[PDB]
């Protein structure tokens, strides 16, 4: 129970893993020009541990799949390369990493698209004026009224993550995760919130369901199942990706895993799951606990995290492994403070998103 169950080894799939702690995946902006720099390669290889896991901050599918400045892409010759690089160090410490694939759909903007072009999405409705994307001078900006892409059009964004996947392989990387959360791409057609579609990707749980579907299933007949991890967030209402059945949508979600999986003869590296964060806390543990037990696989929890609750969720077989993403950034060895119950850095928001190598990306300090 106490004895830290976050340190006890936990098999996900081929990957043998000494401990639970997880790398969350976080954009932090780096990668200038969506080109991998040798400064990724220092922040990872910074929070590596010898079998400990790590997912990657949300990586271009294509050039039209951004919405934030200088994040990482896997869709060109030169981006493989780059991250080859990173992942040989970050191999070097033993540890296993995946890259999460992300696609923001009409979380984007102008300026973020070639040619100025207009973010797609499931919808042609844009993401209300409560939320400011973040511009590339540091201000924010309004997000624009999406392009709502045809059938033909949407196969082309399911070959993009087949495609990317291939190169996440190429490039060394022991697996990739479908970043299916927070209001992004795919969960723009999951939730009810936003699909507005009368098309066979509109309208009931199954059709809603089917881009994701097709995701996972042909990132896993490219670079097989056990190397496939699946994020989403039933419910997360950010930008405004809200759904009338939140619990529902997440069965609806882990049935079709368990299909793809048994269609496959084999099961996905793992569910992540994103929880909101009393009568509230009590909900989402309940919806947090039936989506693990409905899921034939491996389970990680993550949002808002502590060494005591991620402690707890093992010890409870609520999940079996815990993601922490903010206290990552200001801990590169945060692995080894849960270990020791060491106090941990505060994390300055200020420098989450900015393009220095150095401050407020590699320069908090270890123990
Ligand atoms: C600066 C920053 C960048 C993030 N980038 C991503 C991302 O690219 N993809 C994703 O799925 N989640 C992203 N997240 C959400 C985190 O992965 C994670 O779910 C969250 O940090 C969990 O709560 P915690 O901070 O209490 O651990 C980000 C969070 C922060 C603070």
């Amino acid at each position: 129970d106490g004895n830290n169950p976050l340190f006890s080894p936990y098999k996900m799939g081929k990957f043998n893993l000494s401990h639970r702690v997880v790398l969350a995946p976080m954009t932090r902006c780096r990668a200038l020009n969506n080109i991998p720099q040798a400064a990724l390669g220092e922040y990872y290889e910074q929070r590596a541990t010898a079998g400990g896991f790590l997912i990657t901050e949300g990586t271009m599918i294509s050039p039209t799949s951004a919405g934030y400045p200088h994040v990482p892409g896997i869709f060109t010759k030169e981006q493989v390369r780059e991250w080859k690089k990173i992942v040989d160090v970050v191999h070097a410490k033993g540890a296993v990493i995946f890259c999460q694939l992300w696609h923001v759909g009409r979380a984007s903007h102008e300026v973020y698209q070639p040619a100025g072009a207009a973010p797609i999405s499931s919808t042609e409705k844009p993401i209300s004026n409560r939320w400011r994307i973040l511009m590339p001078d540091g201000t924010h900006g309004i997000y624009p009224k999406p392009r709502a892409i045809g059938t033909y059009e949407i196969s082309q964004v399911v070959e993009d993550y087949r495609r990317s996947a291939l190169n996440a392989i190429e490039a060394g990387f022991d697996g990739i995760e479908i970043h299916g959360a927070h209001g992004y791409l795919i969960d723009q057609f999951l939730k009810d919130g936003i699909n507005d579609r009368t098309d066979e990707y509109g309208g009931s749980l199954a059709n809603r369901c089917k881009f994701i579907t097709q995701v996972v299933q042909a990132v896993v007949s490219a670079i097989g199942a056990d190397r496939v991890g699946v994020r989403v967030s039933p419910a997360i209402d950010y930008l405004d990706a809200m759904d009338s059945n939140p619990l529902s949508l997440g069965l609806a979600v882990v049935e079709r895993l368990n299909k793809i999986q048994l269609h496959s003869g084999s099961k996905l590296a793992y569910l992540h799951v994103t929880q909101p964060r009393l009568g509230s806390e009590e909900e989402e543990a309940r919806l947090m606990r039936t989506l693990r037990n409905a899921y034939q696989g491996t389970f990680i929890c993550s949002g808002g995290y502590t060494r005591e609750l991620g402690i707890e969720a093992v010890a409870q077989g609520d999940a079996d492994l815990v993601s922490y993403g903010r206290l990552f950034i200001s801990n590169p060895d945060l692995v080894m403070r849960i270990k020791l119950n060491a106090p941990l850095n505060k994390y300055n928001r200020k420098t989450f998103y900015t393009q220095d190598p150095v401050v407020g990306y590699t320069d908090y300090p270890f123990l």
